[PDB]
Order: structure tokens, then C-alpha cells, then sequence
């Protein structure tokens, strides 16, 4: 089997990117944030706290008939950012893009934080990192991606995010059509339950690329570029009057300035992501001072290949016995 769905930016900054999934019978269509960085599937429902929803479309498990509760399973998850949900579980139907899973633990919010409340765009998230960081209890459940795997013609996954314009996640096949000269791929580690790897070093607009290790994770839910304070610092030293703003929260930049590319390895091959793709626009509306796209990692613990970068390659998640990362040009 095969899926292929489309996935489009939440907003003209592309913050994140909502992908339509089928949940129950009959079908009921979300809108989830693809985030290969967490591995829990969950979404607002009838059962949220009335006061935590603001526009998103709900889950109501008791208008499936494939629905059924998985008693005594709870879940509880803290991203990255900050926010956080909780709730019960559910097993139920679930396709993507064609793609159909049946008894895939649906996750169904109880309570989410205020982030998840604030935007009405995001109806849940689909994990696709490794199953071992699902946060189901007593019984770990598996991800959709791990579901599925069995039943796809090849045991893979494919991200092309776009910038400023609907992507594609792609299950099960490698459109060959999408991408341009071959894709490279790269050793990845499961050990912390990421699609862990390590870039081989960067260039900063037009200079020298320097070689260096660079480990981190290729995560979709992530929408910047955090990489070590080395590294941005060198990065931004090639913007007239960019700084690190403490009070802002990074580095930020005069918006008449034009950015220069960052270019990452991967082996041997290179990755450009255009300066374009760094710019986050106004820190506040109306302001001159403008958001990085590439931020330091530092006290986050964790290298994070964000929709920054990821957004500028056709990037394959082989989900083989051993698995591996592929980046190409597109």
C-alpha cells in the first residue's frame, strides 16, 4: 500500500504545516501537525475542556463505530516549547492520503496547554518519531508510521515541505519526480527515539564550508533551525545589525536586511536553504526588528533540523530494520 496527502503551512511564516487525516467511521477530518520529532497521535475531542477549545475541529468518538476505548490508557506529553496535553485513548480507524490504519491508538485531549488553545489551525499532532517515546500508559502504543509499515510497499516515509506553498508527506514510496540529482543518505541513531543524525558541517552564504559534526535531529514539529552557538554566531556575524536579543528570545535582525543562504552537509552532499527561509518576519506587528530563522541550541540540549531546514530538501525517514535519513536537492 501507498499514501500521499498534502500538507499546508499554517500560516504566511510557515510556523507549522496541518496535513487532513480520516478518524472513525464514518470518517472525521482533522487537521494534524505532522511532527517527526514526538510520537504520540492526538487530538482535541469531545472530551477537551470546553474553555481549552477556540475554533478547532474535535475528534467525537462516540459518533464512530470503529471507536472503541482502550480502558485504562492514559497519555501525558511536554514538547519542546513549553506546552503540554493529557487525556484517555481511543483505537480507531485512521487513513492518510489513502493510507489506512485500523486499531491505530487515537489519543483524545482532555487538556491542552494555552499554545494549543491559541490556534485554531492545529486540530493534533501525528507522531512520526520511533514508538519507544510514545507516552500511552500502562501500554506504550505504536505510531501510525509503525502501523503501517508492514503493509507499505517500501518501508519509508517522505517529507517536502514547501516554502510558503502547500508539501506532500508521502508513505510507502519514493516519488522520484520530486527531487532533483540523488538523494544522499545518512546513518541514524534511535537511541534517544528521534531520527537522530549528524550533519558533516555548513557554509554561510558564499564562503567556505566547514567540516564539522554536527548531530541533531530532522524534526518537522519544529519550525526553526537550532544548531550550536558556534555555528549561529557565525551565521549571523554576516547580517548587518543582527543581535541576540534576550529580551526577544534570540537572535533577531533589521527587517531591510537581505539574509544570506546556509548551506548544510549531508555526507558529501550539501543542502542550501535560502536566506528567504530565515526570516520569521516582525518580532511584533509593525516592528522593524525581525525573528532569525536559525537560533542556538544551547541549554535545549538538542541540535534541531527544523522546517527551516528541512523544507529546503526532499527528505526520505527509511523506517528499514536498520534505519537511515536520505536528504536531496528539490
Amino acid at each position: 500500500s501507498t499514501g500521499s496527502a498534502t500538507t499546508t503551512p499554517i500560516d504566511s511564516l510557515d510556523d507549522a504545516y496541518i496535513t487532513p487525516v480520516q478518524i472513525g467511521t464514518p470518517a472525521q477530518t482533522l487537521n494534524l501537525d505532522f511532527d517527526t520529532g514526538s510520537s504520540d497521535l492526538w487530538v482535541f475531542s469531545s472530551e477537551t475542556t470546553a474553555s481549552e477549545v477556540d475554533g478547532q475541529t474535535i475528534y467525537t468518538p462516540s459518533k464512530s463505530t470503529t471507536a472503541k476505548l482502550l480502558s485504562g490508557a492514559t497519555w501525558s506529553i511536554s514538547y519542546g516549547d513549553g506546552s503540554s496535553s493529557s487525556g484517555d485513548v481511543y483505537t480507531d480507524t485512521v487513513s492518510v492520503g489513502g493510507l489506512t490504519v485500523t486499531g491505530q491508538a487515537v489519543e483524545s485531549a482532555k487538556k491542552v496547554s494555552s499554545s494549543f488553545t491559541e490556534d485554531s489551525t492545529i486540530d493534533g499532532l501525528l507522531g512520526l518519531a520511533f514508538s519507544t517515546l510514545n507516552t500511552v500508559s500502562p501500554t506504550q502504543q505504536k505510531t501510525f508510521f509503525d502501523n503501517a509499515k508492514a503493509s507499505l510497499d517500501s518501508p519509508v516515509f517522505t517529507a517536502d515541505l514547501g516554502y510558503h506553498a502547500p508539501g506532500t508527506y508521502n508513505f510507502g514510496f519514493i516519488d522520484t519526480t520530486a527531487y532533483t540529482g540523488s538523494i544522499t543518505y545518512t546513518a541514524v541513531s534511535t537511541k534517544q527515539g528521534f531520527w537522530e543524525w549528524t550533519s558533516t558541517g555548513y557554509a554561510v552564504g558564499s564562503g567556505t564550508f566547514k567540516s564539522t559534526s554536527i548531530d541533531g535531529i530532522a524534526d518537522t514539529g519544529t519550525t526553526l533551525l537550532y544548531l550550536p552557538a558556534t555555528v549561529v554566531s557565525a551565521y549571523w556575524a554576516q547580517v548587518s545589525g543582527a543581535k541576540s536579543s534576550s529580551s526577544v528570545g534570540g537572535y533577531v535582525f533589521p527587517c531591510s536586511a537581505t539574509l544570506p543562504s546556509f548551506t548544510f552537509g549531508v555526507g558529501s552532499a550539501r543542502i542550501v536553504i535560502p536566506g528567504d527561509y530565515i526570516d520569521f518576519g516582525p518580532i511584533s506587528t509593525g516592528s522593524s526588528s525581525c525573528f532569525g530563522g536559525i537560533q542556538s541550541s544551547a541549554g535545549i540540549g538538542i541540535n534541531i533540523f527544523g522546517d527551516v531546514a528541512l523544507k529546503a530538501a526532499f527528505v526520505v525517514f527509511n523506517g528499514a530494520t536498520t534505519p537511515t535519513l536520505g536528504f536531496a536537492s528539490k
